[PDB]
């Protein structure tokens, strides 16, 4: 409905938090920028999944902007890991603070991009035949999107309600007297399944691959605690920033396997008390070492066993074959203790695989299971997931999809050589996910606004990553991910491992401080490994 300019100094594409702060950044800094949005409204990821249990799995005082003193003295967090709708209602209140909304075409897909030689500029094509001509373009886009697969045959035969976590109704769903089918315990499965649990007359819980989680202990933020945090939250942010993870979590300085079973054990039941995922660094290998990991992994491991009454079901729920915290921990509340209602049941498709949804619920191998109402608690696509549906050409009309078909390259992560002007926010080859991701979408979008900015004090039109720079950067992100157990993870990975051919591990994994400091080093020396003309 709001018309997208015919010709914009910038054009962002994503209203979630990164592409509401490079808009915010961009105007302050005196240029014309529109941002695109398929969504009909802010928030990102906070605007379309908003399945009951949806939270944040990191606190509420560090998943927060920082760059405006007056959002942070306005805004009062309510808990300690905040819920989907309190992050959303945040979102807007900083929209609405800000008159964002102005800058912003929603309801809206970008379906193309073309970088343009003569004139050095992108003409950025939408789904609703808009063409639009920016000088540079932000890819705000996000990490997490649908995946692009089939659904289980015979879906659409379903004959009761049928729900999806990834785009769950507007108005409450009352489960009460109904048996509800819960499909997938990922991120979304484990937070939808202990709410709905509270409702069901029976549940049914369907589970492929078991998936570790610890307990979130989420708690009121005390209005004293958060009053005080307010006299310092830019010492405290500052603090944040200057970390391997962007938080105050400790770094324990210890070897997982130079304690005791005792000590080990007393300082993870600490862990598991305090709740959260400080429990990641416990100890320093961790996340270095195959028998640190599978140490810290059995420990949790027996937490479950303890915890859910019936043995045959907790043997089932126990994660195994699988290295421990390579990807977002996911924090539970009750998940595990919810297996002990006599109204809840595990069902092992690992076991017993889905033959087939039926008109009346779920078919395995083994059996039927009627069911009122099924609920699909769907998982993510890869990090590239959002930009390979855009088709993106750079120079010589290279599509974007077809280089980065071994994976990602790029250097720092913000730009790949070949597509000029074209800038990534929070993606592949930089921190991401593997971070607090509101510290990196801050440092992202102040070094690429601080940079479009440059370019124009400098009477400059061009700007791309120099080839055997953004060749050096994907080897340091691959030979220091190579020294980690990420690469464990088939997920981080376009593509299996085929001999012959290059392979690119997706993220920087050496730590949002040391990432930040390269980056302004990078800055300070006038863009050093960019073209600028
Ligand atoms: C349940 C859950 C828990 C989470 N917990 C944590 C946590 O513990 N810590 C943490 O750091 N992060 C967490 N996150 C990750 C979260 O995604 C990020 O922190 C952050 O919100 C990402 O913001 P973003 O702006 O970069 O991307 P997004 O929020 O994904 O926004 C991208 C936007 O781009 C739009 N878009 C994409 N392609 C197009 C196109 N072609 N045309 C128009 N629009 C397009 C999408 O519609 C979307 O609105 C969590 C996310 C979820 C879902």
């Amino acid at each position: 409905r709001r018309q997208p300019p015919e010709e914009v100094d910038v054009l962002v594409v994503g209203a979630g938090f990164s592409g509401l702060y490079a808009l915010y950044r961009l105007r302050e800094l005196g240029r014309s920028v529109h941002v695109i949005e398929t969504a009909g409204d802010v928030g990102g990821v906070w605007y379309w999944n908003r399945y009951p249990g949806a939270r944040c799995d990191i606190e509420s005082i560090e998943y927060c902007y920082s760059f405006s003193e007056e959002v942070l003295q306005e805004w009062n967090w309510t808990e300690r890991y905040a819920s989907q709708p309190e992050i959303l209602r945040y979102i807007n209140f900083v929209a609405d603070k800000f008159d964002l909304r102005s800058g912003i075409t929603f309801h809206t897909t970008v379906t193309a991009a073309a970088f343009d030689e003569a004139t050095n500029t992108w003409t950025v094509d939408t789904n609703h035949g808009d063409r639009i001509r920016a000088r540079y373009l932000i890819m705000a886009s996000g990490q997490l999107s649908v995946p692009q697969l089939p659904n289980f045959p015979g879906l659409k035969d379903f004959a009761g309600n049928l729900y999806h976590t990834g785009n769950w109704p507007h108005e409450p769903v009352d489960f009460s007297g109904q048996r509800v089918g819960v499909i997938g315990t990922g991120s979304s499965g484990i937070q939808v399944s202990p709410q709905i649990a509270k409702q069901a007359a029976e549940l049914f819980v369907f589970q492929r691959t078991p998936h570790f989680a610890v307990p979130a202990r989420n708690a009121p933020l005390d209005p004293e605690f958060l009053a005080d945090l307010k006299k310092r939250y830019a010492e405290f942010r500052e603090e944040s920033r200057n970390t391997p993870g962007g938080t105050h979590r400790y770094q324990g300085p210890k070897s997982a396997l130079e304690v005791s079973d005792e000590e080990l054990v007393e300082t993870l039941e600490r862990y598991w008390q305090e709740g959260g995922p400080d429990i990641l660094a416990a100890y320093r290998d961790i996340l270095r070492d195959r028998d640190a990991n599978e140490r810290v992994a059995e420990f949790i491991r027996n937490k479950i066993r303890n915890t859910v009454r019936d043995p045959e079901v907790a043997e089932r729920l126990v994660p195994k074959g699988y290295p421990f915290g390579t990807k977002r921990l996911i924090l539970e509340i009750d998940y595990y203790e919810m297996f002990n209602r006599d109204n809840v049941h595990l069902v092992d498709t690992l076991s017993a695989p889905i033959e087939t949804i039926t008109p009346r619920g779920v078919r395995t191998s083994e059996r039927e299971y009627e069911l009122d109402s099924l609920v699909l608690a769907t998982g993510f696509d890869a990090l590239t997931g959002a930009l390979f549906k855009i088709d993106i050409r750079g120079v010589g009309n290279v599509a974007l999809k077809e280089k980065w078909a071994a994976g990602p390259r790029t250097y720092l992560g913000l730009s790949t050589a070949g597509f000029p002007n074209l800038f990534f926010i929070a993606g592949p080859g930089s921190p991401s996910a593997l971070s607090n991701m509101l510290v990196s979408i801050e440092q992202h979008v102040e070094w690429v606004t601080d940079h479009i900015a440059y370019m124009f004090k400098n009477g400059l039109t061009r700007s791309e990553a120099v080839l055997e720079k953004e060749d050096e950067w994907v080897e340091h992100v691959n030979e220091i991910a190579d020294e980690t157990l990420y690469p464990m993870t088939a997920s981080w990975y376009t593509g299996a491992n085929v001999p012959g051919k290059p392979r690119v591990f997706m993220l920087y994994v050496g730590g949002f401080h040391r990432y930040r400091q390269i980056c302004d080093e990078v800055a300070a020396k006038g863009y050093e490994g960019f073209v600028l003309t």
